[PDB]
């Protein structure tokens, strides 16, 4: 696999510089990984109890075509708490089998399948870049 660095927005520096009130309600918090995709939380999140330097690969795991938040059910907070909130997920490399030149009906059936994935709400598929974007309500 060919993956680059994890990142977050606002940055860990920005969040470390917030006061307690601000860090309890971080808007548009996004965790991504170069050449994989990103997870953007759709409601404000409380990061006061999250270690920003033990987040990538521990709480949020981004692998090719796969995003995971809280892989260990025993340590997963209740729905609506921590990062267990609705999120917009964008995944690169989501092409039809055959790759970027597959168009027409074969591409349409691929989009149909992505629109139907259980527990997701389809947002978009970009046929030129291979990005599938969709929302989930909990992890």
């Amino acid at each position: 696999p060919h993956m680059g660095a994890y990142w977050m927005s606002p940055t860990a520096d920005d969040i470390r510089a917030m006061n307690r009130m601000q860090r309890q309600r971080v808007v548009g918090f996004t965790v991504g990984r170069e050449n994989v995709g990103s997870v953007q939380f759709k409601v404000p999140v409380d990061l006061s109890n999250i270690n920003l330097d033990d987040l990538f690969g521990t709480i949020v795991i981004l692998e090719p075509r796969s995003a995971t938040v809280y892989p260990n059910a025993a340590k997963k907070p209740p729905m609506g708490k921590g990062l267990n909130v609705p999120a917009l997920i964008s995944l690169e490399h989501s092409w039809p089998r055959g790759g970027p030149t597959i168009k027409g009906r074969r591409l349409e059936r691929h989009i149909e399948r992505l629109k139907s994935i259980p527990d997701t709400t389809f947002e978009s598929y970009d046929p030129e870049t291979g990005v599938w974007a969709f929302s989930v309500e909990h992890f």
